[PDB]
């Protein structure tokens, strides 16, 4: 009511109820708060700095910290955190390449034709941040490097996935050259970044890539003609944050990142979320099971994505600038650890969703936006239309399904789609009869036919599919059925990119 | 009611309504001070630094700052941002070859930029050479807003400090192909000015370099080239969500008399004597603007871009024409006009030119330059709508289209583009069914 | 009334009216207190610091500062001001070639500057060899206003270090080799000004010149005197025009030259050093802005003088002292000494007019005149009936020949002309008069 234990201007109730900031001074949350904009945060009343991040609860939550540290970072569970890595755009032993962010995280998954009980995401047993990347390069036509030379420098750009700005970067690189490194390069004096905010790059998009300067064998070149991309990724960040001053000024000199690194990754479980071209990062503050006297607010997956990324709460689905990112909408990628958390906590649940199950500290989440995704109710992004689509109906999975009684195909262009890329084709099947069967069709480099036995109730299928060539065959899908079937939330997702020779 | 919550030495009842400051002390503004002289200043109530610079809102409206910021950059939605850039001149390639080059300091801004050190790059196509830091001897001491470094009257510095090795093949080889070099920054190191303890003026510890961030985001972009300078402002924004965020609401043409210190002649804006007014000049929008303005003025009846209401990650580009005339008292274009008509009472502004038939106007290309794009724009209004509006187009490709006349006035732009100083004049006839109204024909020089 | 505004030890009163400081304590002015040789000071009571330079008013009036300050800088809107250039005095060339300096720093300002170390530019045509900053040996410890180092008497000292400068191929310095020379431009300087500490010491470490001359530059006026040997740099203070809250004192520019070079006035002439610096006896150089804006409010003006126009920030003045200068009473120091002169009569400009004997007609040699520089003729004519017409004949590199009709009233003619070559012949003068013509204030000044 009055007592402020850990002294950041909170009162411990208020702290452990619910509290809100209204004309600089924090005031008791009323469920009539919510139509004017106001949000409800709840933190830690034993902590100052529940998220581990620099500011205070208060500083936080009043928003009293640099006007470049997102608003989803304001909140005080979520932690406000550089994560800031290199790619590379040209190297000089000579063509344009390509990068992606979650790479990495996709090439180590497995995708079955059915799912389990409840159980509804991925695994993989190498679960990369985004800081580490991997090329692809694209003007290449098939031939030898060779060609030219003969053998018997490289241009970077930032770049800025958290919810903080970083001052002076200068991260450090290794030449990794596919599995043999030769030097560890560090970005001297020229290639420090005076500034860089969030989902930014230095230096900034429309301006030339940085140069570093200041030895090649035939086997990771041989390598590169055998397939090999090559690969740059960052082993550490030197950055430095902004706090005010005695005489109201702002400062970013001895106050580095790298002192709250290991403190942040220690409390917070890190969640990623990829729509395609722009990857996101956060860390969200969990409390540790042992400690009695650890007060971090327990809350679900759901509700640490909606804090997180900020989401819209438009009913009952996350909304993500319009994108659904629900459960049901995308593809939730996990590891080891987290895939036995979350398999061993469902048995505990009668809803069986991913998104009602409560954080845990040390988890690792992957979520993979599809790129054509369609629902039949008011969501349809591919390019073309369903044959013999039907939505006369109320039994569909949000609002209505698909009367799948013949067959349903759809129409994908090659140049529409990226070639080399591994894709997962996944979706809903049912059927109350629980006595018609189903089966697949697919026309791509290799023809592959899977059949599937519906149940009785909603359950989640996927088939793995691959694109090749950049001008080439298209996609047919074909969902062949005997009796009446529903279908519904049938998308298309962005896999890792398969390699050729 | 001297309530002070965001401590800053201006009661938070005088910042949400007007206030002035008269004798260092912040006062409620008054209908009758505008004669005397004074301005109406309005700021955020729960921010110290509502524009995200390093001085505060009393020391902004004081005048309590460095004097060589701008007044353009006193009033508290304003930020006092140093926009500076580097250019070059000339090329001095010299043999291995060795890269120097001349080059030139800028700024745009509304403050001073003390010991500017910029980074650049030498980019010939896409290929990156080398990143330069100025090391020693070419960081500028002082650089005010709209000087430079060196001064106007002095020699340009040289940069050829690592020096610069480039190829002894390539490069060369590249250039003499029909190539330029590039020169484009990326950043730029620069301190500040705040009087400390005992009076003095410090710029050791001061880095503009921890407000850059800032200002960019809490804030909106609007620039104005006027063809012989350009200027370049920011203008402090509400965040919409938030509930908490006590910035006041501008409109865009009140942000651009701010940010930009034009005296307003009733409707009429000038800048310094060039008109600024939305009719006057031709405004180049991105995306997101372009989609906000449309969907905002979707909801209103003026249909007027300087009556919508300012929000933050605009980014706005008012590009003064440079051959414009008003039927009044502005003629620039290098041929006389024909089939003019001076006689009315119903025009845009005070008359408007009732062209019966067509217009024969040539453009000598000789008062023109080559390899640069422009539009030609206007007011077309025809109450009987029985009349054609068609163009033809004489350049380096030939085009031809019409027009749809309208019952009020509306602005019509077409793109067109001169290429080759070693050319043929450049020749565009106006042609209509009969007496129609043309009002503000104007062209503007473009990318 | 004991009000300070800006807390700086003046009553607002005292500043708005006279003051002066008695045994170190601000006193009101009284006029009585001129035959003691004090003097009236006048500031602005809402800054400390009126003129922009470090040290505030009762700094400045009192006299609480460095003693090398000249006593210019002790009126509160003169702003104490180091102004230095590097010289030039030998340009050693060794030959694969070594280029050597012999450079001599200057100061022309008002306070000393402490560690001199100037950027230069080494420039021949257009393009920059490199810029070259004294590094550690070619520093300046002191310079004294109206000093130079190395001292009078003194040798200049070496500049030759950057690796090293030479020229930068074989195929630029045939430009040199060609007949042209290299010149040297300061782009800037550094130094730092002097303070003293509590503990009474002075310090000049954390102090710099460079964070004030932005401020002194925008807020000041620049006035520039020569006198043939020697040139001298001031800023004077002045206040904003639309801003109400700007309370700095106006004043013309006559007691604005009187105050900023200490010259003393015997009643209604102007004497600096015993050179008379009236409008008459010298001649005074604009830019476009500073003659237009005098000119405006010039012809408000019955008195018709340029030192009664009230000065402005930004303008800028150059005085040149005229080095042929005769007024028919005290001094001629022409050559060749004027003919057909008469000293008898009653309407000159300050004692007696020329009475001219018909035609007048005298030949100047070039041994005492400086060749390859244009020179000015410039004297004033009137005419009490204009019953005369007044022609100019010029032998020169072109033959020049002009008309002009004198006016009714002291009108002050000005006519240019150019002595080109180094062994020119005998420059020929000769004016042509109808009848006799009352003149006065003959000058000849070097350009
Ligand atoms: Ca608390
Ligand atoms: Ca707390
Ligand atoms: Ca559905
Ligand atoms: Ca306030
Ligand atoms: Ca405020
Ligand atoms: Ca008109
Ligand atoms: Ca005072
Ligand atoms: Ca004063
Ligand atoms: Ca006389």
């Amino acid at each position: 009511e009055d007592l402020d234990t850990d002294n950041d201007n909170i009162p411990d109730a208020y702290e452990k109820n619910g509290y809100t900031i209204k004309d600089s001074i924090a005031v008791k949350w009323n469920d009539s708060f919510a139509e004017q904009g106001y949000k409800k945060y709840v933190s830690s009343y034993l902590e100052s700095n529940t998220a581990g991040d620099p500011y205070t609860d208060y500083q936080k939550a009043s928003g009293s910290i640099d006007k470049a540290i997102k608003l989803e970072a304001r909140d005080p569970l979520v932690a406000a955190y550089p994560v800031v890595g290199v790619g590379m755009e040209n190297l000089i032993i000579s063509r344009a390449t390509t990068n992606s962010k979650t790479d990495a995280n996709t090439v180590g998954v497995s995708i079955s034709a059915g799912y389990q009980n409840g159980f509804t995401g991925n695994i993989t047993t190498s679960y990369s941040h985004t800081t580490d990347n991997s090329t692809a390069v694209q003007d290449s036509n098939g031939e030898s490097w060779n060609t030219g030379l003969s053998i018997n420098n490289a241009n970077v750009r930032y770049y800025n996935t958290g919810t903080a700005p970083m001052y002076k970067v200068t991260p450090t690189t290794n030449l990794v050259l596919d599995g043999e490194t030769l030097a560890t390069i560090k970005a001297q004096d020229n290639q420090i970044g005076n500034n860089l905010s969030p989902n930014e790059t230095y230096p900034k998009k429309g301006l030339s890539p940085l140069a570093l300067n200041t030895p090649i064998n035939y086997d990771q070149l041989k390598k590169l003609d055998s397939g090999k991309q090559i690969k740059l990724e960052t082993t550490q960040v030197s950055g430095n944050y902004g706090t005010k001053n005695s005489q109201g000024q702002i400062i970013t000199e001895g106050n580095s990142w790298s002192n709250y690194i290991s403190q942040i990754d220690s409390v917070s479980a890190s969640i990623i979320l990829d729509t395609g071209s722009q990857t996101f990062e956060r860390r969200v503050a969990a409390k540790e099971q042992g400690n009695p006297e650890d007060k971090t607010p327990e809350i679900t997956i759901g509700e640490a994505i909606k804090k997180a990324f900020s989401a819209t709460k438009n009913g009952e689905l996350l909304y993500f600038n319009g994108i659904p990112i629900d459960e049901s909408c995308v593809e939730l990628i996990f590891d080891d650890n987290t895939s036995e958390i979350i398999k061993e906590q469902l048995k505990y649940l009668d809803d069986k969703k991913i998104y009602n199950v409560k954080l845990e500290r040390g988890m690792n989440i992957l979520i993979k936006v599809p790129s054509y995704f369609t629902n039949f109710d008011e969501y349809n992004n591919f390019p073309a239309s369903w044959s013999n689509i039907d939505t006369k109906n109320q039994d569909g999975l949000q609002s209505v399904a698909n009367k799948l009684s013949g067959e349903t195909k759809i129409i994908i262009p090659m140049s529409k789609l990226k070639p080399y890329k591994r894709y997962v084709f996944s979706g809903y099947s049912k059927d109350p009869s629980t006595s018609n069967s189903i089966t697949v069709n697919i026309k791509s480099k290799e023809q592959k036919t899977d059949y599937l036995v519906p149940e009785k109730d909603y359950t989640k299928f996927s088939y793995e599919f691959e694109t090749t060539g950049k001008d080439s065959s298209d996609i047919e899908i074909t969902l062949t059925s005997s009796g009446v079937i529903f279908l519904d939330n049938l998308s298309i997702t962005e896999l890792n990119s398969t390699p050729e020779i």
